[PDB]
């Protein structure tokens, strides 16, 4: 119903995203080119295949690597609008641009245009939601995340707490970017990724470090049991 | 039946642990002493809270330890026969004793001890731990028995060393003492290595190497000639 939810094309600009992930826009966004040979994009259907060149750069990126380790091919979810904002519908923050759901399903054959515009969710979480199904779970989506969660351009990785309990125990020893893991609701069958402001966007708005430590004990255990230069792109017709 | 089952005095002489913990038995085994400011005993009508002097060492290096730490009361559950000899199936060489997965803050009384309320720790679906009944003070009593340079390896249901590799964080070498087994839902089976000077006594190999808590943790979600001379 807002005019961030209806407009179809990005504000031309520079990039620059605006506010904070949970409250903000972005002006300039970057649209993540739908062709690739290292991912696919799901649900284009609704939009939100936008965001800041750094987001764009990062998929891209990741996409390349997953690939070279002959792993599959990426999934890419909910990036943001063209102009950011909030969602009608889906998770709460990707409102700067800086923030992108991934499947946690690495197709090794691309996926056909029907397949991508109306995704079959796999279910990862148990049924009570205190572990993941082994038969579903894959060394390859350990993989996905920890490569995710290595990148120094990543600040947090949301998924649900049972999956980051799967992470805690595959981890052994290499385990400090499991920090950067977050427990929260839902999350089931995507892992949601959110990038450090941009370097030269002055008005973005960054989050302190995640608490210290793997975070795989006590926390986690606890889960078992408009900014006015965005207003003005409003009060001046621009969205 | 046995004639094991029987005795209850210790054979006299030099502590000898004979055989291998599955099959053997025990000379000389030493009585761990019934009142202690830092452990109780449990089902002292079995008489099977005998064994190698080691063993009674090992229980009192610990419940000592658990005291100074505030936590509260070692219980002791099964150690041995008097002579050793085949609930579990080892704790036939004095060298193996089951410890309760619960440290009481006030003393129990001798009713409790006689008649122990076994506090399953382990989910029904068998995954994890009760969040409620897991406290702090149950990892770091495995935690500390596991450093122990005398244990070798500790049994506890799969679902135990789940949480416990959740709780380690970045010191988890002793990890891999913890080895999953059936059951154990309510006690720790703690496994000493052979007594330097039994030299009868058969050990075990040494643990897989890691943690465990990856593929091998996953899995489980899905007589002697001289024993027979004890006999008479
Ligand atoms: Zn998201
Ligand atoms: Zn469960
Ligand atoms: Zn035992």
């Amino acid at each position: 119903a807002t005019p961030w939810q209806k407009i179809t094309q990005p504000v031309p600009g520079s990039a620059q995203s605006i506010g904070s992930f949970s409250n903000g826009c972005i002006v300039g966004a970057d649209t993540l080119p739908i062709q690739s040979e290292h991912y696919q994009v799901m649900r284009t259907d609704q939009r939100r295949y936008f965001g800041h060149p750094d987001l764009v750069m990062f998929i891209q990126r990741l996409s390349s690597q997953v690939s070279n380790l002959g792993m599959g091919t990426v999934l890419i979810g909910d990036m943001g609008m063209p102009a950011g904002g909030r969602f009608n519908g889906g998770h709460a923050s990707h409102q700067t641009g800086l923030d992108v759901d991934i499947f946690l399903q690495l197709p090794k054959t691309r996926w056909t245009s029907a397949q991508l515009l109306r995704p079959q969710a796999l279910d990862l979480v148990s049924r009570d939601g205190k572990h993941v199904v082994s038969t579903l779970w894959k060394p390859e989506i350990f993989s996905l995340i920890k490569l995710a969660a290595q990148d120094k351009d990543v600040t947090r990785i949301f998924v649900n707490p049972a999956i980051k309990q799967q992470l805690c125990l595959d981890a052994g020893t290499d385990r400090d970017w499991l920090r950067k893991v977050r427990p929260w609701f839902q999350h089931r069958a995507h892992m949601h990724v959110r990038l450090r402001c941009p370097a030269d966007s002055l008005e973005c708005e960054d989050q302190p470090l995640p608490p210290s430590g793997d975070g795989c004990g006590a926390e986690l255990q606890s889960w078992f049991e408009l900014p006015p230069s965005c207003q003005a792109l409003l009060d001046e017709h621009v969205i």
